[PDB]
């Protein structure tokens, strides 16, 4: 379960999205090194240009790559589902704007950890910070609070992200998350704890496609 | 006691307010899911327009809905009072402005958890950020520090909130709180600990009344 | 020792100051309620007008009033010295500006906890934020890191404060502190831990003297 | 005097950096002292080649985590002192938001009674009119958290952290640090459980030093084990 993550694992991400009727797709590829909580991914919009800012898609675009320290190993739900994996669902409410609803399957396809997602965004403002593209290309560090959900044999999580806006304000997104295993194998249901995240977004100056390069470090703490 | 909160519980909130002589009332309705620390409430001003910003009323408008993790269950004062409930009193000092004094009864009325409040505000500046309505419609995340009060058979709490102002500054409100059980049944007096809060305020575009929609997630930590 | 702080204790503060040759004095009076980490003080400049902002004097103007939770009672150095008390010395380095050197005696005189201080400030800029009075009248929350000093039979502490400047920046003050008992009685030398502080400054609209009203809540944590 | 014992008093420090950023070569020398018992350092740095081509704040993290205060209960988790006096190699990659990267390699060890940090730094792909080569970073420093992880294969540690650099327009520019430390000797070392270092720093100027220079005071403590 854990054993599938002891080395460098290749990652594939596919997203099909529709926000206020604007349809788009994203494909990402890279690799994860869970032993040290690290991911590097590169994403392209395969349908032309994204109709929303990249930073709004970061949280939707594999918490099985978090570093769980030794003493918290029995609290790593995400890896304990693998290889059959899990369904991750969220509702994401943007301050003063619309909402994303997402559903994703996270599992191994051969040697690759794959995250396949559907996203639906509704009630955004056409001249808001999202559809108006006024969010800075960067990302803050966040804390994801994880709770067992014994009835679903999985977890829930709750967290706010803070997105910098070009006028120097921050726009919050409140995330409600639930994860459910796909297989019937046993899983590790955790005591409450958090994941601390740090991310850096960057650009490849020679990629003419709409794109995002992402590096991330995630670790678990609080037991 | 705890058993009253194991599912979704309907909530009713009623506030009678007077700030610098301006009288108003608010009614709120929604539901709470203490198992995962969640609340959703919708509030209306039933007297016309509020004389103060909505964000100034959030803290006054049911800490019995906080998620206490399993190991901290013996520290959940709030639920241990139920159904007879508790009196919550606060003094709230606004930076460079007036103060709110509040008193509230929190208890079950039938299957509904009801928070009934009186609020009195004094010495506000007529052209300050409060009576001048210069506070942003949003809310930050906060830490509420909880202490047992053995003499009162209850608790005290202390915390600052930070309210964003439209000129990009923050205005602090310093909260002094005390809670006292209404019944004589035994209660759980806690070791020191905190509640971490996260909130999102929103608007219903079709509600013409002065109103606030609130979603909140609260969890206990620090033992 | 602890027993001296079980109720409300009156406080007296006296400061003699000289900053770049500008001499001034301050007297404060109020009371502290260490059981709940609280204090309220009112300070006046007894020599006319202060030559530096009030916020620069807050840290120098009784950590014996911090709330130590039950499990941390053996780590409360400050109360363990009482009534004979302690000498508190600091060096305070202001970002891009001068420094304060302070020495204070903190001890009971009769039933009153008295803080008597000498402050010497050097190398301030005449048109900096301090001597130019460009610091906002407010205060942030801070973390004071406490370490035993076995050779001195006391403690050291280190912390930065952050002072809001009227142009929207923050100016840091780095504090180096040391406390030494006055008596030869035994004291409690603590394990490393912190004090978390929260403060609110206010003004009495009918006090014509240069003055500061201060409310503060301080608690110990981290064992 | 081995490991921890070498740090019980005040230890003199020497720092030497050879740098090249987008082809601009420079050197820095620092001297001062560290008092690990209370997590404190005071250092003064000069650019010995004229003027620095990048802001001083971009060099602070590269310019001796052996001076951190490890509290008593965390003593078995102090990798850095356990290597001494033979010391360690510290390597980093530092990625600046919207700009280039630094790669650094440093040897940290005792030379006689002095703890010496000798560094090579190479910066690439910076923008000529960015905040770094354009000198638009404020002369100050924030407080940070450095997350430390054992690396059992290398007999050492890794660390990960973001710094946040204030920019003159009131924004912050993040630098993401990837770090690895490897002992130089073959003696045994202390491999830690996960934990963090909390940092606080103050930069200042000596009004009578005409050279390009930085005075730095810092306090670092370890935390996060039961
Ligand atoms: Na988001
Ligand atoms: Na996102
Ligand atoms: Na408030
Ligand atoms: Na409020
Ligand atoms: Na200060
Ligand atoms: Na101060
Ligand atoms: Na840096
Ligand atoms: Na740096």
């Amino acid at each position: 379960g854990e054993e599938l993550f002891t080395g460098v694992v290749p990652i594939l991400v596919e997203l099909d999205g529709d926000v206020n009727g604007h349809r788009f797709s994203v494909r990402g590829e890279g690799e994860g090194d869970a032993t040290y909580g690290m991911l590097t991914l590169r994403f392209i919009c395969t349908t032309g240009r994204l109709p929303v800012p990249w930073p709004t898609l970061v949280t939707t675009l594999v918490q099985c790559f978090a570093r769980y320290p030794d003493h918290m190993r029995r609290h790593d739900f995400f890896k304990s589902t693998m290889p059959e994996g899990y369904v991750q669902e969220r509702m994401i409410y943007f301050e003063d704007d619309g909402a994303y609803r997402t559903r994703a399957v996270v599992r191994f396809e051969g040697d690759t950890l794959v995250n396949r997602i559907e996203l639906r965004g509704t009630d955004f403002r056409e001249d808001g910070n999202i559809l108006g593209h006024r969010l800075e290309y960067n990302f803050n560090s966040h804390m994801v609070y994880i709770m067992a959900d014994r009835q679903r044999n999985g977890i829930r999580a709750m967290f706010n992200t803070r997105h910098n806006v070009e006028d120097g304000s921050e726009q919050v997104a409140m995330h409600y998350q639930q994860n459910t295993p796909i297989g019937d194998g046993p899983v590790l249901l955790p005591d409450d704890h958090y994941l601390y995240t740090m991310s850096l977004l960057s650009v490849d100056p020679n990629e003419r496609r709409d794109h995002m390069v992402l590096r991330e470090f995630v670790m678990a703490a609080g037991i």
